[PDB]
């Protein structure tokens, strides 16, 4: 059913362009993206979750059978909120339009985070704000006028107040490249405890913004590798307290191998179904052997 342990996510401001919006299916297919959080889409396409008459944020779900609930009570033209079922993960696409004050967007986003208190939330925002937190250069955030300073301050204050984590990594391409120059205004945030992996800025999109890509898990504290003797590795998000049986059902879901014909082995000992992973001393990045029987 699937070869990957984690969801792969894209984030992109499309610049209102039909061509950029319409190349997204082919980019998601190419890169194995499950979900793209979009801003400034060409809204007259058929494949975005989006709200309102002239939406400026939305969500593209590449594989439509992925359970995805659009939370209508928390969503609007500029902020789309989805639940990626059926545990505690929510994703937010947000467009803070350059021409508007930022404050009403932050008030909206705070309300959302109040309803989703305790939940795993990822926020993909085109902030049109400049901060060293997301690797903006000094010439972008200092000496650019009071409105730039004020937007920066508000965004940084909000991040601190909500104890959000910025995932943008140092050393990557600017997120926004025009004829005036290159800037860093696209931000990937989460609530505390969300594991965001492999964050990078890419050149796949025809937009002036660059496509951000990253991975997110389903809440698993640890990953383990399950290895067959033909060299295939099934990577698995898992909890120390998950039992051997509720790992075999995991392998069945990924690989359609029936549990009663699965034999797992660690530290040269066959693993009994009834026990937990901790019982066997299986920690992060441990490797199990799967044998068919």
């Amino acid at each position: 059913m699937d070869i990957r342990p984690r969801l792969r996510i894209g984030q992109i401001n499309l610049g209102g362009a039909e061509d950029a919006t319409r190349e997204l299916p082919s980019i998601a297919r190419d890169l194995g993206l499950d979900i793209v959080l979009v801003q400034a889409q060409y809204s007259m396409v058929g494949f975005l979750a989006q709200c309102g008459a002239h939406p400026k944020a939305g969500v593209y779900i590449r594989n439509r059978v992925l359970p995805c609930a659009v939370l209508h009570h928390l969503s609007s033209t500029h902020i789309t909120v989805v639940h990626i079922g059926g545990w505690d993960l929510y994703m937010v696409s947000a467009y803070f339009q350059y021409s508007d004050p930022i404050d009403p967007y932050l008030h909206r986003l705070g309300n959302i985070l109040d309803r989703l208190r305790g939940a795993r939330v990822v926020i993909c925002a085109d902030t049109n704000a400049h901060s060293p937190l997301w690797h903006s250069l000094p010439r972008h955030y200092v000496g650019r006028g009071q409105e730039v300073a004020d937007r920066r301050a508000k965004m940084e204050d909000f991040i601190g107040a909500r104890r959000l984590v910025v995932h943008n990594a140092d050393g990557h391409l600017p997120t926004f490249s025009t004829a005036n120059g290159e800037s860093y205004v696209d931000v990937t945030l989460s609530t505390r405890g969300v594991r965001v992996s492999e964050w990078r800025v890419t050149n796949e999109s025809s937009s002036d913004h660059r496509l951000i890509v990253f991975g997110v898990g389903g809440g698993g504290s640890m990953q383990i590798f399950v290895k067959t003797l033909t060299g295939k590795t099934i990577t698995l998000e898992v909890e120390p307290s998950d039992t051997i049986e509720n790992v075999k059902a995991k392998i069945q879901d990924k690989e359609g191998i029936p549990p009663d014909q699965q034999r797992l082995i660690f530290a040269g000992k066959q693993l009994e179904d009834g026990r937990t992973l901790s019982d066997y001393n299986i920690q992060k990045e441990s490797t199990l052997h799967l044998v068919l029987r």
